[PDB]
């Protein structure tokens, strides 16, 4: 009686949720990419129109990627020769279709290997990053300006970020901001002239005769980091001067005096840009308020102008200050904030006055800052329910704060319950996307009364699909641990009968500000693990975990390795003590950050897991970058944190995985999480004389997400999981 | 009833083989290490004589890991601090201590990190190579005097191999050969300058909180090679204010016309030296017979005088050229090659005779020449019943070849059937040294009428611990394929019974010249599984394999990864067809080129194994070192043997794993067999959807030997196997 969700489902996607990417190009229309052409959406009346046929580009003689509609739609930026490089860099070729003329331009082109480029936010300007140095076009086919000379590869950075500002403090590539009507471009500058360089070995195809050693700029914790330099050039001045000036603004003195990072910047009005600032002990940030000065042409930051946002429990930020969302005139502000419980609220700012008033409050957190106009202010919060794991989008009147209605509570209480929301470009109309408990979700409304235009994609396919599967089910819950109540999530095997004993697989992640315990509904995995094997796979949100205000979240500040840990193995007893898992049967996995956790559960002697399996895991807090690191552990010195960074290693627990069954996977070409790590876990069990499994994944990153390598890990992880449970 | 040889009892060594390692000082006297103090015994009688006390170094503060006595005696060279590098080169710390003051010297020491360190073969003068310049000391106390100043680091090599030089030609580091009287010091100079680097990361202690990047000259398959100069600098012609001058000996013409090796380098006399030179192409070589011109102060090797060694069926040696003992008067000289027939015997030359005259023949073949003598000349061959895995002692009359008395062979033929030997400087005293297929026997004996003086260690102490235990036994046999007969041994398990049906382990090696089948007695990892699991380990010698002549051998000349392929899946075949050989239980391992061959026969298709372990395999022969891999497969370039070189890669057969379990197992810093070559497999695996189980090893290199990595390997392996053998 109908199949099982079988790891071949998994890995082949024979179940695939369908999505609606629409990129807004106005306030009333929106352009919606179907695979052949490209359309045109009006929001109002949902017609559409082709914008770009499919056979447009056939002749070109190379895949595109991806494109970019300059703002005032004249031009087409052909992106091909994808070439991937971190999480969100790469290099690429491209082509300008002008759309008027029908002709791709063929003079002054983009050079190839171009690292990042970007229309200006109206008109077609174009600024982009060549050889680590910055480039602008004021007009497609013209010859391009040079911007910055001091470009030079693995040291200097015009334009775009290095590998750890990419990664941990920007989460892109991109290190330039066009001023709103792309008068200024402004960028920031890398020095990484002293940070260390990561080295590890590339072995490419077979045919490459000698490995090649790759090396990055990459600041291990307390190691010389990057240093970082601010400037605002004015494109409009290009025709006029030969090397037009890069103003720089500098620091703000309480960061000038020792390291520091720059963590924000966001355009306020035509001549108005703040900057957040962060000191390496990350616990106190100040942002500037800069305004051009026209007669001076200089950028200057009223000292009384600027705002202080410290924290005396843990550091700034879920992971860095947030971003202010200015008001028209760009004279205040709102911006998320812990309170003064340590839950994150909204704050209105008024440019030049201290104190900020708090908007929201309670015992719950807004998520994000969705849309401002002068009536409204929109945000996506966990306050439905009181579930830290649900996700809705609500609106509150900024002339009465007691205003606040909630846009997506209601709209189907019992499949949606986790949002996210895209609004057009004056907030006239948005998209809702509901990610679960069931399928995804999306329709078109309109601002003015929210009413539900219509509904764009309801995955109504996959649902008559999966009908035909015993697909398992989920349990979203909690436990109440010393007066505070921790949630969990269950991957429930079909036809689940708590009168049974079920095997139990913990999945767990548990860095800081992390949630594995949510109202999304996913195919992974554990979907397989649960339908095909009937194995329970639950997930915890204990100590350190996001979301729920700082008690919880910086209970780990300076003790990572501890509490989250400790928490875990906790979560399991409780588990068991539910009646329905097999205690001989419990195992745990994680990758990066979970598989250290992991891993540190494996070594604790605390004998409730009989096996588990590490992915990517970090073994010594000192291996790891300076920015995510020293954010949690302070700096690995004898005055502030060097002994628990030195108690806090899976090396030290090596003799303890004498108790249980062990699987360790490492890519090795991993620049985020390197091999080394792995390699002293390894070598430290050897050490010992300890019996475990191993993997290498030979040129694969933290991702280990090549098509190919994707499958060969999960096929050995479930190999692995079935020979422990006992089971095919 | 008696426990059996565990994995333990392997990996503690709770039963170790008892040696008798001596070291000849004169005709009659030697050496014996004793643990404590060093003796030195009387040949002759046996009396002995403490020669140094073992509380002689106490308050030294260095550990002592090995010591050299000047050949007259006077001084003592002290090695501490010893840091090795790779199969044969290290660096260590050095004093001397004089022994009629009693005193160590503390002026004008040996440098730290000095890489090469030799005594003149008389006297007491010093060469040592520091910084890869060589410098020499006439006197312990004195300053040293350099003579080259070239030395630059992984650049110039002066007196020291290169890595490919170390591991590929010479089986060591030094690159300096002292004349018989310690008059001339010859050395050569190793030019690396366009050899490509291999490069891997080393991660060290756990406190490295950035992993270093090793990088060494290393030419693979097809890549530029290093060059070499050859020297000779006279010792005697010192000097305070002056560089010594060092005489270069250029090449034969015929060398220098391409890329070439030097590969070996003998002294015949006061005043000659010989030389042998390979061309990359190896199957062409020429021995160069040098004299010092004493008015010209140069050294001239007589066209006329040269000896050309060639190969129309592979390459020429059988890793190498073999190299000449010579005469007192240096004017002729006994040498190892291959006749008409393929197989290896001892040719008698006259210096300026072109041609030279064979004085041992038959279808075995002479292993190695040992010690010559006006009267006799003596060699270990495999002549005795026909078994070319048996070693022994032959002594030929040279004035009557027909005067061949074997020494060994009659003296204890249930025990012993392989032999090594050690004589005195004039040979006046040999010991023999018997290894298989009873417990190492160590016998001592005069050359005058071969009497038998006296048993050195005959290992009685471990025969009464091993009559205790079930131990495994061992049969040596052969089978016949083609008209060829072809050896294998089997380690069986105790009480085997060939009525019952046994799992089986084929351990294979399959190398060009390699021999896995032969008359050792051994306590390994195959001990164990036999006396402990009850496997049947077995080897076989197939095509390819030394010792039997060029026909087997060089059947897999420029084909590496064929034949000696076929051979063991055919050998697999033939011992499932014996009877007491479980079908669905045959599986094979092997180590480097043995884990190359394992990786091949498990990616045939064949079906006839169930699972197999490959330790630090080659996948693909361009990643390995050129002279070895272009010894036997020609260049990998179209005009050559590209071809081939690209039909033998494991990679290409990673849709047949599917078939199979398997084990793939190699150390990060394996600086010979680079880590690199397991990776592109693993890749190959997975790029094809193929399950394997993997082991990288932190820091080990190509032997996986540290104590507790080489635990893990061999306790991680038998789990594996015996998951495959239920
Ligand atoms: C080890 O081997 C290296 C490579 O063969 C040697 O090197 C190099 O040195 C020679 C010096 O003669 C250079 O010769 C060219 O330059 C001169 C003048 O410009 C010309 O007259 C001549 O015709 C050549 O064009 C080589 O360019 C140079 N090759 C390199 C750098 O690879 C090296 O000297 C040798 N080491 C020792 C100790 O001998
Ligand atoms: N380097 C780390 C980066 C990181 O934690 N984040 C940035 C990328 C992905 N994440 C986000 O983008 C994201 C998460 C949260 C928020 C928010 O609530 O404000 C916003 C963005 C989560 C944080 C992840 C990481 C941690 C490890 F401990 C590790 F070993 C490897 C890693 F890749
Ligand atoms: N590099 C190779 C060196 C090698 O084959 N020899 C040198 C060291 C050990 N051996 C010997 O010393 C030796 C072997 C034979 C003889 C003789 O009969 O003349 C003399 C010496 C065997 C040859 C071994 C090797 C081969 C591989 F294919 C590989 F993957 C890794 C290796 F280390
Ligand atoms: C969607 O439909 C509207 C309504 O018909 C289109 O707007 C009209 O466009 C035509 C031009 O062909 C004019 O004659 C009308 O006066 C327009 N009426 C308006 C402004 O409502 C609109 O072009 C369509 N949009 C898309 C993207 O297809
Ligand atoms: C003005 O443009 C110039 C010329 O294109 C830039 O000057 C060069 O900058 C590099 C440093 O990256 C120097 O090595 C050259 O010597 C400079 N030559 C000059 C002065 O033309 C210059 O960087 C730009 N202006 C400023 C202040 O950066
Ligand atoms: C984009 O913004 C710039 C900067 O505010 C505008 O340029 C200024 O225009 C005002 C006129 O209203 C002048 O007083 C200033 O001298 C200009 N500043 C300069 C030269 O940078 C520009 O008008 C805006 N673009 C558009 C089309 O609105
Ligand atoms: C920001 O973090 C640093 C480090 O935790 C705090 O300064 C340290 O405070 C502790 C007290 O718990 C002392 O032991 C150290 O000597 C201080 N080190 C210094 C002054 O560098 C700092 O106070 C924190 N700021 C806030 C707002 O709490
Ligand atoms: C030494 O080996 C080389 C390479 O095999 C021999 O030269 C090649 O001989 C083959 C014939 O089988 C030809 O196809 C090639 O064109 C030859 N290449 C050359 C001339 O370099 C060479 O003859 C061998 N020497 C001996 C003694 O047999
Ligand atoms: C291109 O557009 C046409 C017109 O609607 C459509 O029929 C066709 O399927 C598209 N081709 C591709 C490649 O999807
Ligand atoms: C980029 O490289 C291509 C070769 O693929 C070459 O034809 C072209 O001229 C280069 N320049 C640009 C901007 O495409
Ligand atoms: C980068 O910093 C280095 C090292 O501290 C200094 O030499 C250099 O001037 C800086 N580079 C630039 C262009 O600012
Ligand atoms: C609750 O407090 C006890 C007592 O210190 C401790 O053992 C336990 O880990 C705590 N649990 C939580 C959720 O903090
Ligand atoms: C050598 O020194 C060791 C060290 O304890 C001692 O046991 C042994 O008896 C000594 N042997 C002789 C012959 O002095
Ligand atoms: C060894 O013993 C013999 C026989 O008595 C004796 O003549 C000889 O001198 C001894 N060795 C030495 C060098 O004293
Ligand atoms: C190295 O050896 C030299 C030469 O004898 C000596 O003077 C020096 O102290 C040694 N170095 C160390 C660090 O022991
Ligand atoms: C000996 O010759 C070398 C090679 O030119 C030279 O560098 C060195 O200085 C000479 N010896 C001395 C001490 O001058
Ligand atoms: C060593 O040989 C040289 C050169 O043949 C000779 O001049 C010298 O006398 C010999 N040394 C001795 C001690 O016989
Ligand atoms: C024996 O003959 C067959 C057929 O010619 C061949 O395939 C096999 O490889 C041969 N074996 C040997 C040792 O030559």
């Amino acid at each position: 009686s109908r199949k099982t969700y079988t790891l071949t489902d998994y890995l082949k996607n024979t179940y695939r949720l369908k999505l609606y990417s629409l990129r807004w190009i106005s306030d009333h229309e929106y352009l919606y990419k179907q695979e052949n052409n490209i359309l045109v959406f009006n929001a109002e009346y949902g017609n559409s129109s082709v914008f770009l046929e499919n056979s447009t580009f056939d002749e070109f003689g190379h895949s595109i990627n991806d494109y970019s509609i300059s703002p005032d739609g004249q031009f087409i930026l052909l992106e091909y020769n994808y070439v991937k490089q971190w999480r969100h860099s790469y290099t690429a070729s491209y082509d300008i279709y002008d759309l008027n003329k029908r002709q791709l331009i063929t003079e002054e082109r983009i050079p190839n290997n171009t690292q990042w480029v970007t229309w200006s936010p109206v008109g077609h300007k174009l600024a982009y990053v060549w050889n680590n140095d910055i480039y602008v076009k004021i007009e497609p086919n013209l010859p391009s300006y040079r911007i910055t000379w001091t470009g030079k590869e693995d040291i200097i950075y015009n334009g775009i970020t290095d590998w750890v500002y990419e990664e941990e403090v920007f989460s892109a590539y991109s290190a330039l901001w066009w001023s709103p009507n792309g008068t200024f471009l402004a960028y920031a500058q890398f020095n990484d002239t002293e940070v260390p360089l990561i080295e590890y070995s590339f072995y490419s195809d077979e045919s490459l005769q000698y490995p090649k050693t790759v090396r990055v700029p990459y600041p291990k914790a307390g190691a010389v980091n990057p240093t970082v330099k601010f400037f605002v050039v004015n494109t409009d001045s290009l025709s006029s001067v030969t090397n037009a000036t890069s103003i720089q603004i500098t620091a703000p003195a309480s960061m000038l005096i020792g390291d520091h990072y720059l963590c924000d910047v966001t355009w306020a009005t035509q001549e108005r840009i703040s900057l957040q600032w962060l000191r390496r002990i990350q616990n106190y940030s100040v942002m500037d308020i800069c305004d051009y000065d026209e007669s001076s042409g200089r950028w200057n930051c009223l000292v009384a102008r600027q705002h202080i946002e410290m924290s005396t429990t843990g550091w700034v930020g879920r992971f860095r200050p947030s971003e202010p969302h200015f008001t028209l005139d760009g004279n205040s502000f709102y911006k998320i904030i812990s309170n003064e419980e340590g839950y994150r609220h909204i704050c209105y700012f008024q440019i030049d006055k201290k104190d900020c008033t708090f908007i929201t409050k309670g015992t719950w957190e807004v998520i994000g800052i969705e849309a401002l106009t002068s009536d409204y202010l929109y945000y996506i919060s966990n306050e439905y329910k009181g579930m830290p794991g649900g996700r809705n989008l609500y609106k509150i009147q900024l002339s009465d704060y007691t205003k606040v209605t909630c846009l997506s509570c209601e709209l189907n209480p019992e499949r949606c319950q986790y949002y996210s929301v895209s609004f057009s470009k004056e907030a006239k109309y948005y998209q809702l996307r509901c990610s679960g408990p069931g399928l995804p979700l999306y329709t078109l409304h309109s601002s003015v009364n929210d009413k539900g235009l219509r509904v764009l994609e309801d995955n109504s396919a996959l649902d008559k699909m999966l009908q035909n599967v015993q697909m398992p089910s989920k349990k979203l819950d909690f436990i109440i641990l010393n007066e505070t109540k921790f949630w969990y999530q269950m991957i429930l095997p079909p036809h689940f009968d708590k009168s049974k004993k079920y095997p139990l697989l913990l999945d767990v992640y548990a860095g800081p500000c992390s949630q594995k315990a949510d109202t999304v509904f996913r195919l992974n995995w554990a979907t397989y693990l649960a339908s095909t094997e009937n194995i329970i796979v639950a997930s915890f949100d204990g100590r350190g975990s996001g979301y729920q205000g700082d008690k919880i979240m910086h209970a780990i500040n300076r003790r990572l390795g501890t509490f989250e840990v400790e928490d875990q193995i906790e979560a399991a007893r409780q588990f068991s003590k539910m009646g329905f898992v097999d205690n001989k049967r419990i195992a745990i996995w994680g990758w990066s950050y979970g598989g250290y956790v992991t891993s540190m559960v494996l070594g604790s002697g605390s004998g409730v897991f009989k096996c588990g399996i590490a992915v990517a895991p970090v073994s010594r807090w000192e291996y790891y970058d300076s920015v995510y690191t020293e954010r949690y552990m302070g700096l690995p010195t004898p005055e502030d944190n060097l002994d628990h960074y030195r108690n806090s290693t899976v090396m030290s627990r090596a003799e303890n995985f004498k108790q249980v069954e062990y699987l360790l996977i490492h890519g090795t070409a991993d620049d985020n999480v390197h091999f080394q790590q792995s390699a002293q876990i390894s070598k430290a069990l050897v050490d010992v004389g300890v019996d475990f499994q191993a993997m290498w994944y030979t040129d694969e990153d933290h991702g280990i997400a090549s098509s190919t390598a994707h499958q060969h890990i999960y096929t050995h992880m479930s190999h692995f999981i079935k020979q422990c449970f006992s089971l095919p």
